[PDB]
């Protein structure tokens, strides 16, 4: 967790000054701003040692955790509904879930085969979608006009489950 | 707009069949699914010609339009409040706006100097922020525990206005 070699000098200096005596983890941390100021430039790499921030990660972050979301110019809701309601394309998996679950109803389209972001944007634009979310596993999720937000964080598209 | 050389053959073939006779732009487009099926693989690059999708872009998309958003593991709201309420760091610009404006109140932090995404994530994590949004102009916006969503789409951080 703590990087002792980098941080021991300055961290001790703050401790001697008696800063960073307050734990954020339970209750208010009155001293947190003062502790950050005393650490200065080393706060990012040494806040773990004083307990003010989480230890340097013990875990490997899944690629799916990142996603990049953009809102398409000039959405065409009628096209999106027309291509969604009817017998959906096999390459397309269609999910409708109640709107604001991710935080009437929100409908999204999950492309099957994994695709590049630029392709994902083009395909959503051709679909009339209001917005698209591109998972960094490369799964593509067009977002419908109804949806308030960017839709489900889940990588629900078949034939690209990588990251699970 | 329309790519005549690529699309003229197939597009004419659909037109002769009398598909793509319905405009999505005003009113329902009954034929939209049939038109897409007739186009098949060329729908993405030729839907403009039949009017079912917007013409290939006349405009250069600003870099700021893309952003990538991730939610930090183990957020520490007390730290975020402690470092936000008090005399804010000069490198940090602090904006509080009513929650759900982007779609009680949502508070976000806009880093001044433009930074890489990995740095932006580390700095937000040290800040206790629930989530971070990284603009592709490279402006970094940590997102507070209060905020329902990912916060303002605006690139409001000083000393990285590139893309405006
Ligand atoms: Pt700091
Ligand atoms: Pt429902
Ligand atoms: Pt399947
Ligand atoms: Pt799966
Ligand atoms: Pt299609
Ligand atoms: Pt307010
Ligand atoms: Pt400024
Ligand atoms: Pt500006």
């Amino acid at each position: 967790g703590c990087n002792k070699a980098l941080c021991a000098s300055d961290v001790s200096k703050c401790l001697i000054q008696e800063l960073c005596q307050c734990r954020p983890g339970e209750g208010n941390c009155s001293c947190c701003k003062e502790c950050m100021l005393c650490l200065g430039a080393l706060w990012d790499e040494c806040c773990d040692c004083v307990g003010m921030c989480n230890p340097r990660n013990y875990s490997d972050t899944p690629p799916t955790s990142k996603s990049t979301v953009e809102e398409l110019h000039e959405p065409i809701p009628s096209l999106f509904r027309a291509l969604t309601e009817g017998d959906t394309q096999l390459n397309w998996n269609i999910v409708s879930f109640p709107v604001a679950e991710e935080l009437h109803m929100c409908t999204v389209v999950y492309f099957d085969d994994c695709m590049s972001i630029h392709q994902c944007k083009i395909s959503c634009e051709s679909m009339g979608a209001s917005k698209y979310r591109w998972f960094h596993n490369a799964c593509c999720e067009c977002i419908g006009p109804e949806c308030i937000d960017y839709g489900s964080k889940t990588v629900k598209c078949m034939n690209c489950m990588f990251g699970t």
